[PDB]
DNA sequence: GACTGATCTGTACATGA
DNA sequence: TCATGTACAGATCAGTC
DNA sequence: GACTGATCTGTACATGA
DNA sequence: TCATGTACAGATCAGTC
């Protein structure tokens, strides 16, 4: 039933091999340039994130997320209002001439300036690539990335995400977040929150004050770890352990939403991170690996489905790391959208999921 | 029944507090001196091991194990025969004048010279302690340590173990060892074997060739990790998880052996590491946390007990990290001892464990 | 500007209810 | 079984050369 | 003598039986 | 469901300034 859908969604190792070849080449060139010519993004490091690197990419390997993170010492964050997600970045110490002085709009590190220079460098190096059909995509509003289109005959999109790495303790807005204590445990959560955190440009085009100096938190590293260490049992999905159907449900849900989005313009507010967040909450709700046995696929997928609908009905999907940040607020998504989606989803749920063809 | 015995074996937080106070003071002074006066053990670091730091110490806090580990780059090991446990230590690179040149008997690092200088320094600093009654114990044959007796009114013994730290990949004799793949998992084992390993002086007084240049492997770091991360479930014994009776069975077994040893001279070959190794094998055999529920204490303790007897009957207790190394060989322990122990143990097992009074 | 001691956060354990 | 206090452990921050 | 590229081991995943 | 081959990831070692 659903197993056949999962077969359809499976990536093919040939496609994977070629796409990965080309992609790795381009990425390596860009990183190296970002170090080489006496840049100010020298010292940047690489961190692969997203569905492809979590092995939850569906249909095709045509989307890649790569973080160019740069450690930026001695900073102080001023929370942008009480959003929990958004911050203004200040420095204690302008070191001397300082790489990042040119990226200052006061005491405040400007996300848009930094992003513009980043973009300029990337375009420059991309012009010098003669053996691969790679180009720079026009800037998308609300993106912290420079998106590359690769004609590896087939089209592949690569988000090169500019990030700031901070080894300090996580902002307060996350203190109640990451509620894995009953699922992955206390030692795990403690070790994860000991890790650095990351800030990417918000790059909203709304016309606000502090619009180009607003940064958003990112936890793609931690999400990667969770996707790859997802059981209560350490042997879950391991070589000497047993498979769950967690990743599978994430894939099915992702696909459902992708299709429902390609057919309806009413769902342009929705992205797969909503699905991911919701499923994090579900995995925290049903921690037991037994509650995610393959033989219970259909029911498991329904459980999640049910949960999601409730999130729409209550208009309440809390951010998994920032509990005060609601993702289904009226400010971000209109009621009408959520209701429309509840309708379509319910239909599909009561009709044997016709859309899966 | 056994719960009351575990109550008797429990340490008391006052005793713990005082003993720990004094002990930490002395240890800090010794480490600092080991760094300060222009030594050759400068750069040494501390690593607390053993029952006290695993929270499996029984009766009293009168025994402490502390490793002074020193990273020793660019070495090559020659396995002492096919023992798997014993090695001769050679250098690729005599760096220049080199700290450790004085500890060389050729190309071979001498364990006894190093241990002698270590001991000399420790005695020197111990003379300078005026506020605490601390002395150096006479060297024990087969010890890689300098043992301190502290009259903190009550007597406390502290083994200061000289160790060498190597970040290279683990010797081949351990390749089949650490068989946690079904219990803690594959990722765990892989990450643990990526860690450094340690060599302590064998310090046998047997009169062999290469007697004072023979080193023994140590895995007290890994054993510490296992004791503190002992479940298949990450929440085992955690604040938002459930208790097992693993540590409890280790304690009971430890105590049984301690008593049976204090009463009988026939069991001077036996140490608690045999108990620890056996229980590692049992935890690998019964990985499920459900197989270690508190309510199944008595039976669990019996299971272990049974296992141990079999190890004596077969005269086969493999080292947990070095599978080729047998601990119940005739070379190390006489049959008569193992049989005697089987007898006493069986008696206790069939008689409601009178010895526990 | 770089190295060492001081401070802070949280887990495991004892204790009291 | 559930709340309160101590040790241990690791990490970050503040102070000295 | 210090920094970067090359080599090696193992987990997760696709494929074939 | 179980054996074979590819990507990804981290670590150590060898080669260049
Ligand atoms: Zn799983
Ligand atoms: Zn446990």
């Amino acid at each position: 039933k659903l197993k056949k859908v999962l077969d359809k969604l499976r990536l093919k190792r040939k496609d994977i091999s070629e796409a990965a070849e080309t992609v790795n080449k381009v990425v390596e060139r860009l990183l190296r340039r970002m170090q080489k010519r006496e840049s100010e993004f020298k010292g940047v490091e690489q961190l692969n994130t997203g569905s492809y690197y979590e092995h939850v990419k569906i249909s095709a390997p045509n989307e890649f997320d790569v973080m160019f993170k740069l450690e930026v010492p001695r900073i102080e964050l001023q929370e942008y209002y009480e959003t929990g997600a958004f911050y203004l970045v200040k420095f204690k110490r302008i070191p001397r001439g300082n790489p990042l002085s040119h990226f200052l709009e006061g005491e405040v590190l400007s996300a848009t300036k930094m992003l513009s220079k980043f973009r300029k460098i990337i375009k420059e190096e991309v012009k010098e690539i003669k053996d691969i059909d790679v180009s720079v995509e026009k800037e998308k509003p609300g993106s912290p990335a420079v998106t590359l289109l690769i004609r590896n005959p087939e089209e592949i999109s690569v988000d090169i995400i500019l990030a700031l790495e901070s080894k300090g303790s996580w902002p307060i807005s996350t203190k109640e977040g990451l509620p894995i204590q009953g699922w992955l445990g206390t030692k795990v959560r403690t070790n994860l929150r000991r890790e650095p955190f990351y800030l990417v440009p918000k790059n909203a085009k709304d016309g606000n004050s502090f619009q180009g100096e607003t940064w958003r938190l990112s936890f793609s590293h931690t999400e990667k770890y969770i996707l790859n260490n997802h059981g209560i049992e350490k042997t879950c999905c391991e070589s000497s352990g047993a498979k769950c159907c967690r990743k599978e449900c994430l894939k099915l849900m992702k696909y459902l939403l992708e299709q429902l989005k390609k057919e309806f313009q009413e769902l342009d507010a929705f992205c797969s991170y909503h699905v991911k967040t919701a499923i994090f909450h579900m995995w925290t709700q049903d921690p037991q690996d037994s509650q995610w046995d393959p033989r219970n696929l259909s029911s498991c997928f329904d459980k999640l489905l049910a949960f999601f609908l409730e999130c729409l009905r209550t208009e309440k999907l809390d951010h998994y790391f920032i509990p005060k940040f609601n993702l289904f607020s009226q400010e971000l998504i209109d009621r009408k959208s959520k209701e429309f989606l509840s309708k379509k989803i319910e239909y599909e749920r009561n009709n044997g999921f016709p859309i899966f063809d």
